[PDB]
């Protein structure tokens, strides 16, 4: 009955990844991989998996298998998706997707001549109150969007987790920015032309922790996206994004608290958009940890369907296109063409 | 010694100036003008006014005054200015100071050449929550500044008192950003570059009622002013400015119905940063009309111990370089560097 699933990159996260297979509906992980045979041991034995490999090359000789959940970091992420297409494996890729726009297109180009579907783990979007955000725009409740703030300054402590974070010379818009700019494209549609600045505060770290962008979407709104891990709170936010939209109608207001108030011609209304706490996750992680429930079972649904994701590797070029041009503009002081680089 | 001054220009707002004229100690109005009749008359009445011209050139010629207090719209300032200037008489001017960058440079210039104070009434810096914010911030509460960002959206019939706000091919950032890119300068200090964004959604009007625009600091600073008069909350938060200052050692919020939370190495604080309610003063104005005083009490000062004033005219180029360097870029859609313009 269920389809038979392939992990690869038994590291911090995809511990959430496998935690979430066992409660996907039609699925399940029947192998594990990875290069450090203490992670393959000790995600082995957390969830009970039986077949386990020291590289992805003997794993996809072996076969047996019907779709594969790529959970490494960047740099092996080209190969196992070119390695997956070859061998006709409908194949998931975590964020961020490559190392380049470049790169990126050349993996999309390959899983669609190997008539294979290509999603990217990209599970912001999948939250409960990112998710409301959208419902509340698409029902015309506010009317037209033409202005939007997308926000995530905190000052976790995410190095803990993901020591790689501080070692890069790009932090913050590769590893969190690629969120904020894909729920501003969910949100308020493709982007024309962007500006963006970046700063590093915090000493401890090579790259950069606090980036601001100015968007000009396609539909004429304009957007900011800005995030920071150097952003001291008395209530830390972490991993809350703030969203403000502003429409000819009305406007919708994310707040601290997942608190969603929305005003429209007919007065205002406050909800409740906080996540489920789902018997394996953990405060403050949670709210990611539903979404992966989310975007898996989502995968899940549309292998079976035979329908796009809507984080499509197709999709999320558009996403990554954003990334590029930000570090490009931040670096040259110039507004950057996102149609051009496609 | 009381020092008496003639106003220029009985409109809608000078009665607030008037009003706080009379507050303000060490000096009263002596002689008022105004082309309409009905204006002069109505002005005159209220504040017991004996002195009342038709034409400035004729107040000027029978002098009789300490300093003078210009009301007027903009088309008439750079007139003013001089008439002042050559009659050796402290001037006071509203904003938008100048129609141009240009016009402002001369009246500035006129003015030192003659030996006589120039004072822009950019009274949004001498509200008690941004003085509040300047306080903090200067204290060294949150360390370093890096990030800011100013807001002021709002969904408030500021067409019914100020009919031409209607009219104009330009608005909301000659209007109103004027104050807020004032504020971001008073807070994080002169800017070197800006990039700016602007719509029209009201279809009721002939300019611009939303920017978006991007500050680049000169001492490295980053900051967001956002402005809006088509936002529709269920609160309608006019005239507050909120802001977000984020330092290397904390944040400054200061959030709707001027609260402030300061989050610090000690701890957070949550401060109550109301303005004061003048016995003259009227929902929802109050917070403005206590900052006339603020500003008029200001100028009377430096003008009796012969200091310079905060938003002396040589000191609001700098920020009027930002209205017209907003303006340029939105058009254009290019980084402006404002070093080049002064
Ligand atoms: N919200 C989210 O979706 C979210 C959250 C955190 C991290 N991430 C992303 O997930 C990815 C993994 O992050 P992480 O913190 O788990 O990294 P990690 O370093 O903890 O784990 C990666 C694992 O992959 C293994 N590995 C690397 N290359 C391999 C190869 N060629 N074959 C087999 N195994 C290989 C490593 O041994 C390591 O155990 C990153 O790209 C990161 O950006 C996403
Ligand atoms: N926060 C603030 O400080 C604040 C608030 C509102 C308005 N304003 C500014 O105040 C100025 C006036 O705004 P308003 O709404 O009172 O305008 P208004 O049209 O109500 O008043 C202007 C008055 O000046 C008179 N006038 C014009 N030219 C003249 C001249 N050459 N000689 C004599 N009289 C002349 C007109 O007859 C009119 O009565 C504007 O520049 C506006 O931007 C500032
Ligand atoms: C945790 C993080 O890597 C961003 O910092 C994520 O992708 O959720
Ligand atoms: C009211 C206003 O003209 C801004 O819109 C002011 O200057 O206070
Ligand atoms: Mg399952
Ligand atoms: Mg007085």
């Amino acid at each position: 009955t269920e389809l038979k699933g392939a992990l690869i990159g038994c590291g911090f996260f995809a511990v959430n990844q496998m935690h979430a297979w066992k409660d996907v509906k039609g699925a399940g992980i029947a192998a594990i991989c990875d290069r450090d045979p203490k992670r393959l041991k000790l995600v082995g034995d957390q969830f009970g998996i039986e077949r386990r490999y020291g590289d992805a090359a003997a794993l996809f000789a072996d076969g047996g298998f019907d779709f594969v959940d790529i959970a490494t970091t960047v740099q092996s992420h080209r190969a196992l998706v070119e390695m997956a297409a070859a061998h006709k494996v409908p194949a998931i890729c975590q964020k961020p997707f490559a190392k380049s726009l470049s790169d990126a297109k050349a993996m999309v180009r390959t899983c669609e001549n190997a008539d294979i579907p290509l999603m990217v783990h990209e599970n912001f979007r999948w939250q409960t109150p990112i998710q409301a955000v959208k419902a509340v725009l698409e029902s015309g409740a506010i009317g037209e969007p033409f202005w939007g703030r997308f926000s995530f300054r905190s000052g976790f402590d995410v190095f803990s987790g993901q020591p790689y974070l501080a070692e890069g010379e790009r932090f913050i818009i590769e590893d969190l920015g690629i969120h904020t700019l894909d729920i501003a494209r969910f949100i308020l549609g493709d982007v024309a032309t962007l500006t963006a600045r970046t700063k590093r505060v915090n000493p401890k770290i090579k790259g950069e922790d606090v980036a601001t962008i100015l968007l000009d979407h396609q539909n004429g709104a304009t957007s900011i996206v800005d995030v920071s891990y150097a952003t001291k709170l008395g209530t830390e936010p972490f991993p809350e994004t703030l969203i403000d939209i502003d429409g000819t109608q009305g406007t919708i207001r994310l707040s601290q608290g997942y608190r969603l108030e929305v005003t429209g011609p007919n007065g205002m209304t406050i909800s409740d958009a906080s996540p489920q706490l789902l018997s394996w996750a953990s405060r403050p992680w949670h709210n990611i940890q539903e979404s992966v429930l989310a975007i898996q079972q989502h995968w899940t649904d549309r292998l079976s369907s035979g329908g796009e994701t809507s984080t499509s590797g197709a999709d999320n070029l558009k996403t990554f296109a954003l990334v590029e041009a930000a570090y490009e503009s931040a670096a040259n002081g110039r507004t950057v063409d996102i149609g051009a680089m496609l």
